[PDB]
């Protein structure tokens, strides 16, 4: 029961991870869905400023992964992605994460092409009167401090919980000593209403609220708004039969509003954009699953429908050049100018042939469709497309066979799976021209198939415990986005196809009692087959490696994250947010943290991130700014040496 700090999580079973998000964890996150995805190997992360990353997963970007909170969806409404899904999330309020790699699931919603990744609270269930809360308190270099609070009290017919969090950070400084423009403040408050009318029943009703700031280095205009609200009803009956073991029944709605401004947290430059201007845009996205669980003898069943719809509405300043008066956004009226809606029916099926053999297969079918309601473009113009609709049926599917050796603990697992994924919002809205010769981007990008060979080994050995995932794949209609300056700068979507292929691979050696060692290893590499080149926004190839001593009541360990050059890259090609331009280079990162259980309640960590003060950029983060006066086309920096200490209280 030594206490430590997190580094690494490993595969505990094939193609998924399970962590507590709750955890210290060693390079220190924002209080960020992104940064806390850090910690698995295989993810990396587009660098913003200093919260609210882009993650990127086995190289792939965006909607190809699947992030849910609490089995709904939350999505963001900047054209830039600046308030990517993951930077309405902060992981630390929630109990649990789940990363699902590769296209081997369809419980949890259409296009998950790449992984499927889902924060969730866990129902409280009290026998008895009974308070329990849970608190952690953070403090670390450049006026970072992260708060949260997870209080809850009930009886046996219910309970209700109080979740929150209260985050921020001053601008870091990078291993050169400069102030990076990256600020952030971040604050969330979900309540739940638990009702519990016998052992087997639960319906619970959930509100929240949130909000939050974040300076970006990056970009061209900040984060000065993450307004979050969302309300949610779950309905949990257990045992209905010998036969259906669970009917689980669930609908959410989130809403965000995000306001992008130069004004706020900057000032106009001399560059493009030299007068006050901010842009407001708000989507509201409600849905719901419901799905019932067959058991029965050697056989597991699991079979649902879902259902989404969003709503995507903008409004932009105005600032009139002769008077000098700026009218805010909020003063002009609401444009709506996208709608999505999505049906899916699913089962998946698992096979519990004897001890030493799993098999599993699932399929799903999706009806996505989607309208423009843009009357016009922006001078404005009038939109080839207004108010047309496309719709689509995308099969989707996987199977998976996991085999025990008889005289090791050793599982070797091999999945073969096809995901279809409808296009995005910022895949269909955002480009500002489609594959050439066509009307926009809107009625000619097509949808993505990409269809994947995963493989892999489990060991769980009493003093070694490794893991190793590779995949092999293709992905057809990859929805590629490319660059170019010329009036002005814009964007083109077009359709590739891909070859794709890598994986990851860990272990950790018990070695004494008190000295254990970790490892582990990502690669991801790419093609776009069309064009004879690599693909864009790829992360290189990146090791860890982890020693650290335990002594029942505390533990002190080290970590060096090391990571090559990346030389495959695609020029003024990428995503809706990054594009390449330069080969990188490689570096490293060595750092230091420590643990100690003061008593059964409270518990201490700390850590030094970057001890040798790296001036040190990633391969993912986005560009400078000029406006901030950085370079010919320098990627962010990333933190130089940072100091934290954190208390957990545990009542």
């Amino acid at each position: 029961l030594a206490p430590s700090v997190v580094t690494g999580v490993a595969q505990s079973s094939p193609l998924t991870i399970v962590t507590n998000p709750k955890e210290p964890r060693q390079p220190v996150p924002a209080s960020d869905g992104a940064d806390y995805l850090k910690t698995i190997p295989g993810f990396a992360v587009i660098r913003n400023g200093g919260s609210n990353g882009d993650p990127v997963l086995r190289g792939m970007f965006g909607s190809r992964l699947n992030i849910l909170t609490n089995g709904g969806m939350m999505l963001g409404a900047a054209p830039n992605r600046a308030d990517a899904p993951t930077s309405y999330i902060s992981p630390e309020t929630y109990d649990k994460l789940t990363v699902i790699k590769g296209p081997q699931t369809v419980l949890w919603g259409p296009g998950a092409s790449a992984g499927t990744i889902l924060f969730e609270r866990e129902p409280e269930r009290f026998g008895e009167l009974g308070s329990r809360v849970n608190a952690s308190l953070l403090a670390g270099s450049n006026g970072r401090f992260d708060k949260v609070l997870d209080a809850a009290a009930g009886n046996r017919l219910g309970y209700l919980r109080f979740t929150g969090n209260h985050a921020q950070s001053d601008d870091y400084e990078d291993g050169a000593g400069n102030t990076v423009p990256s600020r952030w403040k971040k604050w969330n408050g979900d309540v739940a209403v638990g009702w519990t009318p016998d052992e087997d029943t639960l319906i619970e009703l959930t509100a929240g609220k949130g909000d939050g700031e974040a300076r970006y280095a990056g970009r061209g205009m900040d984060g000065s708004q993450f307004k979050r609200e969302s309300l949610g009803l779950r309905f949990v009956k257990s045992n209905v039969s010998d036969v259906l073991e669970k009917v689980e029944a669930q609908v959410y709605y989130n809403y965000a509003d995000h306001i992008m401004d130069n004004f706020r947290l900057r000032t106009p430059d001399p560059s493009m954009m030299p007068m006050p201007m901010a842009s407001q845009v708000d989507r509201r996205t409600l849905g719901g699953r419901l799905a019932a669980t067959w058991r029965w003898d050697d056989f597991k069943l699991v079979t649902g429908v879902d259902a989404m719809r969003n709503e995507h509405r903008a409004r932009g300043s105005k600032y009139d050049m002769m008077t000098d008066y700026y009218t805010d956004a909020d003063q002009f009226p609401w444009s709506k100018d996208a709608v999505f809606h999505n049906y899916g029916a699913f089962g998946e099926l698992t096979w519990f042939a004897a001890e030493r053999d799993r098999l599993i297969g699932g399929l799903r079918l999706d009806r996505a469709s989607v309208k423009d309601y843009r009357q016009t473009l922006k001078h404005a113009m009038a939109n080839p497309t207004a108010n047309d609709t496309r719709a689509d049926t995308l099969p989707s599917g996987f199977v998976r066979y996991e085999h025990d050796l008889a005289d090791s603990p050793t599982t070797l697992y091999a999945g073969l799976g096809h995901a279809e994924r409808f296009p995005d919002y910022w895949e269909l809205f955002s480009p500002k021209r489609g594959p050439n010769g066509s009307v926009n981007a809107f009625d000619k990008i097509k949808p993505e198939k990409t269809t994947q060979l995963d493989f892999g080994l489990q060991y769980n050995g009493d003093k070694l415990q490794a893991w190793a995932s590779g995949y092999v794949g293709v992905v057809q209609d990859f929805i590629l986005f490319s660059y170019r300056e010329g009036m002005g700068s814009s964007t083109q979507a077009t359709n590739v196809d891909a070859r794709i292929m890598g994986g990851e691979l860990g272990a950790s050696y018990q070695l004494t009692g008190n000295w254990k060692t970790d490892a582990s290893l990502a690669y991801a590499w790419g093609k776009n087959s069309s064009d004879d080149r690599a693909l864009p926004q790829i992360p290189p190839l990146e090791a860890r490696f982890g020693l650290t001593y335990e002594e029942g009541d505390w533990s002190a360990g080290s970590l060096w994250r090391v990571v090559a050059p990346q030389n495959r890259i695609a020029r003024d090609q990428g995503n809706v947010v990054g594009k390449d331009f330069d080969k990188s280079a490689g570096f490293g990162v060595f750092s230091l943290n420590g643990a100690y259980r003061v008593t059964r309640n409270v518990k201490l960590s700390a850590g030094v991130d970057n001890l040798f003060d790296k001036d040190y950029t990633e391969h993912l983060n986005k560009a400078g700014d000029a406006g901030f006066g950085f370079s010919a086309n320098e990627t962010v920096p990333e933190p130089g040496r940072t100091f934290w200490t954190k208390v957990d209280f545990s009542f």
